């Protein structure tokens, strides 16, 4: 078998893997469907709700790149490659715009250093996100952010894997190395008393390793005193939608995350 790489299956599912096999992906493994077709079946509109973060995703990178200006973007548990990434949303609104991408898992590395050798304002590597030191001091990092400058950091679908433990440092470290003008862009699994929210929480910490719902004001309080562009901190497909959206006809799975994108003030 040629791919995914045989060598990466540990018949262990990752949490890349089985958020592209949410997403319709072919990153994946037996492991990473089932746990993703266990979930599904547990968790009403597990996988409209990543889809709704893949779009909100897009929406922002577009606001960022376009609106906001910026042309440097870090792309923190970056994950396995969809049909709008990062850098090609980027790209669309700003030529000029540079995105570093870094995940744990190899395979988003194997996948994309293919996909990326021929673009030299795009770089990937893998690296764990708990260690802000090591990342914001890569060689990859070093030779494409110039955090003297505007910058953006993204989380996105990412906080929710930041322990109670680590993220109030985790988080402050990367707020900490922008210069002002910069912004915070995060995701995350959202708890607003919706039973499924902590179940799904529950199977994503027992079989993921880690997995935390955060209330909306939690979510917020992890931009610090960055200023929380309108709308602030939303249900995801309620973040500057470019589509109808009502916010009191919302299904389960438009319910399962919030989107937030900080700017940080001179
Ligand atoms: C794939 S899902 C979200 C993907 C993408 N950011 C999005 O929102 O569409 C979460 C990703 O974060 C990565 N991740 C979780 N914890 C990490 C850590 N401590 N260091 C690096 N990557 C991490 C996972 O491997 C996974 O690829």
């Amino acid at each position: 078998s040629v791919w995914p790489p045989p060598g990466l299956d540990f018949s262990k599912p990752t949490i890349a893997r089985v958020y592209d096999a949410l997403l319709g992906g072919k990153d994946n493994f037996e492991a990473d469907r089932a746990l993703a077709d266990y979930a599904c079946k547990h968790i009403p509109g597990l996988k409209e709700s990543a889809i709704e973060n893949r779009k909100v995703l897009v929406r922002g990178v577009r606001f960022l790149a376009g609106e906001a200006g910026i042309s440097q973007f870090l792309d923190l548990g970056s994950g396995l490659p969809t049909v709008q990434n990062t850098h090609e949303v980027a790209q669309s609104v700003n030529p000029d715009a540079r995105v570093v991408y870094v995940d744990i898992d190899p395979m988003v590395l194997t996948h994309g250093r293919a996909l990326l050798a021929k673009d030299p304002n795009t770089a990937v590597f893998t690296a764990d996100v708990r260690d802000p030191e090591y990342i914001l001091n890569h060689p990859d990092v070093r030779r494409m952010i110039d955090f003297s400058r505007p910058a953006a950091i993204m989380l996105v679908g990412m906080l929710h894997y930041l322990s109670p433990d680590v993220v109030d440092r985790v988080v402050g470290a990367y707020r900490d190395a922008l210069a002002p003008g910069s912004y915070l862009f995060m995701t995350s699994l959202v708890d607003t008393g919706l039973p499924a929210q902590q179940k799904l929480a529950r199977i994503t910490r027992e079989n993921l390793g880690e997995g935390w719902a955060r209330t909306p004001e939690e979510i917020e309080r992890q931009f610090g005193d960055f200023e929380l562009v309108e709308p602030g901190v939303v249900y995801t497909a309620l973040w500057r939608p470019d589509e109808p959206v009502d916010p009191d006809n919302l299904s389960p799975g438009e319910q399962l995350g919030m989107a937030g994108i900080g700017r940080k003030k001179a």
